């Protein structure tokens, strides 16, 4: 099943899905916090940390297997390729979604013709790179998630904490999770989405170029907070600016 945890009692239900690789224990830096104003779901992405029982899934299945261990309604907060399952689940079900957030994440990850990202051939590079040796690469794709802060050396090294202290995930999910980055493009269907949509993002970030933010044209009703000093995990650089953020959003979602 999903490996689900809820902390706190708070009258609102906020969700936390994990990026690629991770797991819910990258959260443990802001958990406290946050439970103290939400109902927290620390969640284990299928195939991920200890929800070991998936392989590799489309956006669309990762998407229905954790809407079925979720509360009724929530706001729903995805980092990286989190971002992109709480991005499905807010376009396929609008009525269990009091607000969509984003952090660190593109509704296109690859580059394409006229638009900012990472060049398919490197994420299917990575792909290739997992079946020669699966620690590496899964060290080398995270290793450019802190890169350039303040704080970098450190932040790299308690996302690496996170991948080792859980079995590492089935070389089929971590490919399969690189080819939802590499061929989703959820542009134009996000432009249909009404209810809050916040997309948070750190200048400094690698795998999501900061030159996408000005999304802002393409998607109107949306809203966008860049971080000036954190790179692909501003949660774990500026955890105090982060939960703070989430707590002025609450204010703007019913209970």
């Amino acid at each position: 099943n999903i490996w689900w945890q809820t902390k706190g009692q708070g009258n609102v239900h906020l969700v936390l899905l994990h990026g690629w690789g991770l797991n819910a224990e990258v959260w443990r830096c802001i958990d406290e916090e946050l439970s103290s104003h939400f109902t927290l779901h620390l969640v284990d992405l299928p195939g991920f940390g200890r929800s070991r029982g998936f392989g590799a899934l489309s956006l669309a299945d990762m998407a229905e297997a954790v809407l079925q261990q979720a509360p009724d309604k929530a706001i729903w907060l995805g980092w990286s390729l989190g971002g992109l399952v709480a991005s499905q689940i807010a376009l396929t079900h609008p009525e269990r979604v009091r607000a969509l957030v984003t952090v660190a994440s593109s509704p296109c990850f690859s580059a394409r013709d006229e638009w900012p990202g990472i060049k398919p051939d490197v994420l299917a590079g990575f792909q290739q790179q997992l079946s020669d040796d699966q620690q590496r690469t899964v060290e080398r794709f995270l290793a450019l998630q802190t890169m350039g802060t303040e704080t970098a050396r450190q932040d790299a090294r308690a996302l690496k904490k996170t991948v080792l202290a859980l079995p590492m995930p089935e070389v089929d999910v971590l490919n399969g999770g690189l080819e939802i980055l590499k061929t989703v493009d959820l542009r134009q269907p996000l432009q249909n989405v009404s209810m809050p949509f916040l997309r948070l993002y750190g200048y400094l970030d690698g795998l999501v170029p900061r030159k996408v933010v000005p999304l802002d044209k393409l998607w109107p009703h949306s809203e966008s907070y860049i971080f000036a000093k954190a790179a692909h995990a501003p949660f774990i650089s500026h955890p105090a600016e982060f939960c703070h953020l989430l707590v002025a959003l609450k204010q703007r979602v019913g209970s």
